[PDB]
């Protein structure tokens, strides 16, 4: 049965947040580990990150927020809408007011590339409540300021201007 | 340059936490999606999860929390120490007090498998500050209890009791 | 006095082997009897097994093979080393070539669970030659594959996956 | 199913004999270990003896020799008859011919105490082919010659002459 008590629900939510942060940290660590002269430490980081993923997935299953995909896409849609509409403009304005180049640059890379996720998820949801799988192939992603390019791939990234060969393909 | 003003630091930390949460949720949704009649939805889910990972990595680099591998391993060591000493025992006792099965089960799985991660990180670190890479191969992770097996893999899982065929190989 | 003539020594060794086999058979028969509606036949079997043990001990001592604890531990070390290094691998290979699943299973359990006994005996000998006893409590033995667990007990059996409750405890 | 191939059967029989002998050897060693300033090595000895008992039981069942209670009692009857009628008289005669006092003493103690088991087993088998149990209680065993005394125990040992309080009781 789903967890109903408030205090333990808060405890499990905080544990899930910590596990997600740890998994992100390990995934980031592995990239620099393989950039140096240690190709095995990256393997260790990847394995431990997968262990953290398993922990966080168990915590997510316990709280009971995961179900059928047609209703599951709505949470992603709402999260993307919140990230693009409200949270990011305020952070960009605050970073402009305080005057940090790095924060402004990162927020600018963020809000301009997060716009397509909501549209893609809405299309996927309205095409996937009848029992059929959507027709999509070769989703491309920029490795610096990831811009979800669908099917075809632009020669240069409109946001950062990276060359096409750097795109990480998914198939 | 690292962010020094307090408000921008808080905002970027919150953004990093949100992006990590988004990545983990998208990964879980992808794993559920591939388990049913829609194969191509998981591709989109994993692509957008990679995009969230890129955003989180940019936010993490913005706060300048990344250094060389010797110092990188210290953060993991401290995180594992805190996860296995302070948080999980208290959460398990609270879940026992309130009397719910799922939280106790998940915390029981979690607290019995995080003791080896600190030892692995310490072993990697002592070999990393000298200039060489450790030797490791065939790392197994249980997909129903997160249990790190080094090199040899037991026939049955000493935590959940799953056969050695169910494990996942990270080579 | 100890027996020195050859044929007397051969006869005593054969008698020792016969008494040991009879004691094992009576123990197995008693264990089977307890699993039925005859609880007193098990008592008779246990008493007669103890009598066979007394006869076997007399035969063994008459050969002059009982010494202080160091030499007994050394003899156990040699026996365990021979059991794990030479006999069981060849027996398992021959059984697998012939094609009987029960023989392969039994020999697999025997050569997987007999590896610690030698290390325990050598540690005990190292701690029991100066003049002191070895600190150890609450040993665990599996009832379906003979798995030794010292002090702590794993949640599950790494060899057969038998639950924790089924472990027999010696203290 | 039963093992039918010849060489696998031979290897299983040899392993059964070896495990039984090792179990008896460690049972013998435990009593001397606890009779010294090392009262905890007996715990290890008994735990390893139980593990070898499990291994020997596995080998015994692999051969398919365990059956219902009447068949087990018949096997015990045959074994005891062979042990008393043919083996021990010849062993005693050979020991007397060669001239060893210890072997003669041991065989003398054995052949004058093993004569009471066959009738006990015959009575138990006669009373066990009727769903009912035999009616015995408080079996006494001598510690230095294995004298099986049923119910009432003599004040002294008719074979060696040890007092009654040295007997071990099973009830
Ligand atoms: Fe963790
Ligand atoms: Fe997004
Ligand atoms: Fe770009
Ligand atoms: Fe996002
Ligand atoms: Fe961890
Ligand atoms: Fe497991
Ligand atoms: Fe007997
Ligand atoms: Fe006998
Ligand atoms: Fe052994
Ligand atoms: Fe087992
Ligand atoms: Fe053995
Ligand atoms: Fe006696």
């Amino acid at each position: 049965m789903v967890v109903k008590r408030t205090m333990t629900k808060k405890f499990l939510e905080e544990a899930f947040a910590g596990e997600s942060m740890a998994h992100m940290r390990y995934l980031i660590f592995a990239e620099k580990a393989e950039q140096e002269g240690f190709p095995n430490i990256a393997k260790l980081f990847r394995a431990i990150a997968y262990a953290e993923f398993v922990h966080a997935k168990n915590h997510f299953i316990a709280l009971g927020k995961l179900g059928k995909t047609p209703e599951n896409l709505q949470m992603g849609i709402e999260g993307e809408t919140f990230e693009v509409e409200e949270m990011y403009p305020v952070y960009n304005k605050a970073a402009e007011f305080q005057g940090e180049k790095e924060a402004v640059r990162t927020t600018h890379y963020a809000l301009e590339a997060e716009k397509i996720h909501a549209e893609l998820y809405r299309k996927a949801k309205e095409k996937a409540e009848k029992g059929e799988d959507i027709e999509i192939k070769k989703v491309y992603i920029c490795p610096i300021c990831g811009y979800t390019a669908v099917d075809e791939a632009p020669e240069y990234c409109p946001v950062c201007g990276a060359p096409k060969e750097k795109f990480v393909v998914f198939e």
